[PDB]
């Protein structure tokens, strides 16, 4: 039968190469879905998306996109509404059993152009042996680090903030959290320093980034143009503290079965021997990933992202993936079929419990036997129902670009002369001028 490309990023891969394998064996013989990796950053995903997409490239059909594209790729057409579906499926199918902060993500003008298959928030990763109390907000970071860095211990602060996509995250996540936020509600106006209330939640989170930069111990891969992985660090040991998305949990444990953690011999046990597939994937037993999450909750333990105003949780922001219909395909119908089936129960449970990605679908985080193996499912939740947006708008790409060149290095972040030069480039930004 034909087939229906399903581009998703590189590092996902295997993962929805599998899925896509599951509901290859659901259609029988209609047609089958053919993975395609992008590259690893936003932008490049983006890039060679949208390429494709202006060159009319009509083998394109289904776009696993950033949450942060679906305004330009509502606006530019890119991304057909979800009432194009033939079958005229896709709007009920893409709201059904699926937790709202994600479908808000999917929508644009008052219309759903994508359906959400994965989310994502950043949560708090410690080592318990090290740390007695995980900290609860960012001077309590601080302060941990620099105990840490008295102690001799590793003292960084893995966060995955280099000078791109995870550096604005890691600025939006703060200034939204203490009362502030990048672009008015309809996008149009440049709400950094507008206001005096505003101003101030610009310098608090500025004033975060740089007293982090700058913390005894302090991260050296920040004064870098470095591709670096906080992931990594902090699974060789040099960081006791990091925020990051939860596949790192997944992570952990695989690359701690395969060897690759010191702090975590997991290898070393012999009722583990086995549990990596013959494709590299940990693939546990029921009683294998008991024995293994045991073991990893005294060197390995989540807690809440560090909120920014002591007294209640941080607005943390969003991410994911949704799964979008190329204006160029061939075959509408078959995409918005595969779409269904890409995020149904199965490959859900599959994309969480195996590929680290956490689930859209509400009913996951209510399921005993998904809970048992996924045990950050409640802070997840609980920050996907008041979590951080990025703005969404047709011009993200140059904003973000604008901003993560102001913002890095954060170690030269001076607080009220990078907050007006932040604003200034927002400006140019949306003026039709990134
Ligand atoms: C480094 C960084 O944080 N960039 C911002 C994007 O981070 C997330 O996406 C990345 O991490 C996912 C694994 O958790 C992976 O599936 C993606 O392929 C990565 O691009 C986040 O989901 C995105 O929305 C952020 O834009």
């Amino acid at each position: 039968g034909l087939v229906v490309s399903f581009y998703t990023p590189a590092t996902d891969g295997a993962t929805f190469t599998a899925i896509a394998q599951r509901c290859n064996q659901q259609f029988g013989g209609r047609f089958t879905i053919a993975q395609v990796s992008l590259p690893r950053s936003p932008n490049e995903q983006r890039l060679q998306l949208a390429r494709r997409l202006t060159g009319n490239d009509r083998t394109l059909d289904v776009m696993a996109l950033d949450v942060v594209w679906t305004a330009e790729f509502a606006e530019a057409g890119w991304a057909l509404p979800l009432s194009d579906d033939p079958a005229g499926l896709a709007e009920n199918d893409a709201v059904a059993d699926t937790l709202p902060g994600p479908l808000a993500t999917a929508g644009w003008n008052h219309k759903l152009y994508a359906a959400p298959v994965t989310t994502n928030t950043q949560l708090l990763w410690y080592r318990p042996d090290l740390v007695n109390s995980p900290p609860t907000d960012w001077n309590a970071m601080i302060a941990e680090a620099a105990r840490l860095h008295a102690a001799g211990e590793p003292s960084w602060i893995a966060v995955q903030a280099n000078q791109g996509e995870g550096l604005v995250v890691w600025f939006n996540t703060l200034l939204v959290s203490a009362g502030g936020s990048v672009l008015s509600e309809d996008g149009r106006h440049v709400t950094l320093t507008d206001t005096p209330a505003h101003r101030a939640a610009t310098v608090s989170a500025l004033q975060i980034l740089k007293s982090v930069a700058t913390t005894p111990g302090a991260d050296p891969s920040i004064t870098r143009t470095e591709e670096g992985s906080a992931r990594l660090a902090f699974e060789q040991g040099k960081a006791a503290l990091e925020v990051n998305w939860p596949f790192v949990f997944a992570s952990m444990l695989e690359n701690a079965v395969k060897g690759g953690v010191p702090f975590l011999p997991l290898n070393r046990i012999p009722q583990l021997a086995g549990s990596i597939n013959d494709i590299g994937t940990f693939t546990p037993s029921d009683e294998q990933f008991r024995i293994a999450y045991d073991a990893s909750q005294q060197v390995f333990g989540f807690a809440p992202y560090p909120a920014v105003a002591p007294g209640q949780p941080a607005k943390v922001t969003i991410g994911g993936l949704n799964l979008a219909v190329a204006k160029t395909t061939r075959h509408r119908a078959e995409a918005f079929e595969a779409v269904r089936c890409l995020r149904d129960q199965h490959n859900q449970r599959y994309v969480s419990l195996e590929g680290g990605l956490p689930a859209v679908r509400a009913s996951l985080y209510s399921d005993p036997q998904f809970q048992a193996k996924y045990p950050m499912h409640a802070i997840i939740r609980q920050q996907l129902t008041d979590a951080a947006v990025r703005p969404a708008t047709p011009v993200y790409q140059a904003l973000s670009i604008r901003l993560a060149a102001v913002l890095s290095p954060i170690t030269e972040i001076d607080p009220e002369s990078t907050a007006d030069e932040l604003a200034a480039q927002a400006q140019k930004a949306i003026d039709g001028m990134g």
